[PDB]
């Protein structure tokens, strides 16, 4: 039958039973990884961890009163791990509002518990995120900053698959997937490479800060714990490919094209990327090397509705050619 498609049936289930159109279709999977990897460049470990967990789950090999999946991110900032939590939730339950983040730097301060799971009486951040939905991820960030209160809540999420709230009513927390962060260590082995220290001091240091703040008892209980890589060079540059893709699209209405030469596309890796914040200032960069003089050009008529535009580098930056 061709006229009603699965998606049709999908959706009026979903809309009845409030489980995602991806989650019913699931078996409808097995290429979880590189669906994950049209967003994610990279880090395949951190996606097999992730797409193995989720496939044990499916499969009926884990215990059914735990979260789909718990995993911990070590590894340094701006490398994917925001990226494939976003990813995981658009992928398995069809939209970015499916993730769930907390922010440990706002629960340091012991009071923080309410904040979580509501007050005592005379509601809760993640309790009633959770309740409205059952089927997201759930991501923990920098969770060594948390107060051991808040800490000892999420041990009961991994141990239960559930809370009690404020309220006494339980939350469910067996459709999540469970992603805790920390960027431990990653500072310290920058420090140590600025100041030339040999790598068995830089690696004995980052050991023994790690055994302080994650013990076995809590790593026990988590499904794997993934230490994200910086990135390659050709990472980055896919990652740039990646970034420019909506601003292709919105030049495509105009039928105008964008081709970069290796070089251009070089010069925006290279100030797009650095170990201390990984490609968290690629997008800024893209805006004021390419985008803003791109405007000043569009704006100028110097390039019009049908060009297609070659971008290479000169030494001001970025520069534009319509042959
Ligand atoms: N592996 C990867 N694949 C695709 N894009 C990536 C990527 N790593 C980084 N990026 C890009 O760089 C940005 C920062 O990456 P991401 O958000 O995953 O890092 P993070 O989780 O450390 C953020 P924060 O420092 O705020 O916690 C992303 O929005 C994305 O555009």
């Amino acid at each position: 039958h061709m006229e009603v498609t699965e998606e049709d049936i999908a959706e009026i289930v979903s809309r009845w039973t409030g489980i995602p159109v991806s989650k019913l279709l699931e078996g409808e999977l097995l290429r979880l990884e590189e669906e994950l990897h049209k967003r994610v460049v990279g880090q395949d470990e951190a996606i097999r961890a992730v797409a193995d967990a989720i496939r044990r789950a499916r499969a009926g090999l884990k215990d059914p009163n735990r979260p789909i999946g718990s995993f911990l991110f070590l590894g340094p900032t701006g490398v994917g791990k925001t990226e494939l939590a976003k990813t995981l939730a658009a992928t398995l339950f069809d939209t970015e509002e499916a993730m769930i983040r907390i922010d440990m730097t706002e629960y340091m301060e012991k009071h923080a518990v309410s904040r979580l799971i509501g007050a005592p009486p005379g509601g809760g951040q993640l309790t009633e995120a959770v309740r409205r939905r059952p089927y997201s991820v759930i991501l923990f960030d920098e969770i060594e900053k948390a107060h051991p209160d808040v800490f000892n809540i999420l041990l009961q999420i991994l141990d239960d698959g559930r809370l009690t709230d404020s309220h006494g009513r339980t939350v469910d927390f067996r459709n999540t997937v469970i992603i805790l962060t920390s960027n431990l260590g990653s500072p310290l082995i920058l420090e140590g490479l600025q100041k030339g220290w040999p790598y068995e001091r830089i690696r004995d240091e980052v050991f023994k800060v790690l055994q302080q703040h994650f013990r076995p008892e809590f790593l026990n209980r988590l499904d794997e714990i993934v230490v994200f890589r910086p990135l390659t060079k050709e990472q980055i540059r896919q990652i740039v490919e990646i970034q420019l893709s909506y601003l292709r699209a919105r030049l495509a209405e105009k039928r105008i094209s964008l081709e970069l030469t290796e070089a251009a596309k070089d010069f925006l890796a290279e100030r797009g990327y650095d170990p201390v914040f990984g490609a968290r200032p690629l997008r800024r960069v893209i805006q004021r090397e390419l985008e803003t003089p791109l405007a000043q050009k569009i704006l100028a008529g110097e390039v019009k509705e049908g060009d297609r535009v070659q971008v290479d580098v000169g030494p001001a930056g970025l520069v534009f050619a319509v042959p």
